[PDB]
């Protein structure tokens, strides 16, 4: 359920960027997991790198001024806050991850497309082959698609 955008019209920023990966390899990234989900939806996703934006993308280190801290290499590897103003809406990542565009490290793709899920106001799935599913698996991202409960769960929360 959670809350929603009461608009179809969202904007994101990127705070900052990992060192692990090049900038456009993070844009990359991160402009492709917006794109999953405006695919099944009304919604529309623009960057911008001058303005208010609804979600900012940020990687950070352990206490990193909310509660909640990160932990180090592995365990936690992101987080972000449901729909709302200010931090609502905003995905922050475990700079002490390895950052990868691939299998290696922890993709962040793939982890951008469950962030992203929760910053719309999805929750957890009990299919385990869902991409809201808790914990972070490796799939081929070539290959990859939303399950049909996540499917489901956001266009239930849109359109
Ligand atoms: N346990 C694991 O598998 C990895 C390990 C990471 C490592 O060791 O490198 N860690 C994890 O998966 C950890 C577990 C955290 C925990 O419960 O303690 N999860 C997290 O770190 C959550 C963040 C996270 C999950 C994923 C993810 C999940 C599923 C899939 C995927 C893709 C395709 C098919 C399938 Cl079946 C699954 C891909 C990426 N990407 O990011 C944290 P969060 O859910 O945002 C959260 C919830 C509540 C609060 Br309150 C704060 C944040
Ligand atoms: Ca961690
Ligand atoms: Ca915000
Ligand atoms: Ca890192
Ligand atoms: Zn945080
Ligand atoms: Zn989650």
């Amino acid at each position: 359920m959670g809350p929603v955008w009461r608009k179809h019209y969202i904007t994101y920023r990127i705070n900052n960027y990992t060192p692990d990966m090049n900038r456009e390899d993070v844009d990359y990234a991160i402009r492709k997991a917006f794109q999953v989900w405006s695919n099944v939806t009304p919604l529309k996703f623009s960057k911008i790198n001058t303005g208010m934006a609804d979600i900012l993308v940020v990687f950070a280190r352990g206490a990193h001024g909310d509660d909640h801290a990160f932990d180090g290499k592995g365990g936690i590897l992101a987080h972000a806050f449901g729909p709302g103003s200010g931090i609502g809406g905003d995905a922050h990542f475990d700079e002490d991850e390895f950052w990868t565009t691939h299998s290696g490290g922890t993709n962040l793709f793939l982890t951008a497309v469950h962030e992203i899920g929760h910053s719309l106001g999805l929750g957890h799935s009990s299919d385990p082959k869902a991409v809201m599913f808790p914990t972070y698996k490796y799939v081929d991202i070539n290959t990859f698609r939303l399950s049909a409960d996540d499917i489901r769960g956001i266009q239930s929360l849109y359109g």
